[PDB]
């Protein structure tokens, strides 16, 4: 349970700072924000920055990377699955990342309502930006 839980979380951090990194990167190389292909799942377009692809969240859901306005978002989850976060899931996540980046909704334009320390998630895509401009 709590101690799992946490690892959990801390694994889907470690994947976020590895992508982080690596989408930087050919940022900087290609002057554009990667993203995975329009009817695509996962991290390929990042391919030839990382020796190992992250593939699925510890906590559930595939990755991809998504446009959201200027910012560059770490979607996790699809229709197939999304996350499952607890109360101290989400505290621990907040924690360790900080403020104004993880989201629970987003339109093509806008991020939506934040992720806070006392949320539930139930198999529900997630959102955590990488890159603010």
């Amino acid at each position: 349970g709590s101690n799992i839980n946490k690892a959990k979380v801390a694994s889907v951090e470690s994947d976020y700072s590895s992508v982080k990194s690596a989408a930087l990167s050919y940022y900087s190389d290609t002057n554009k924000i990667p993203v995975t292909p329009d009817g695509q799942t996962g991290l390929s377009v990042l391919e030839t920055y990382m020796e190992s692809l992250p593939d699925k969240a510890d906590i559930g859901g595939k990755y991809k990377l998504i446009k959201v306005g200027n910012k560059l978002v770490l979607q996790i989850g699809t229709n197939d699955e999304g996350v499952t976060l607890t109360e101290a899931q989400s505290a621990k996540l907040l924690s360790d990342i900080g403020e104004n980046k993880i989201y629970t909704s987003v339109t093509a334009d806008n991020l939506g309502n934040p992720l806070t320390s006392n949320t539930k998630v139930d198999n529900k895509v997630l959102y955590i930006v990488l890159i603010d401009n």
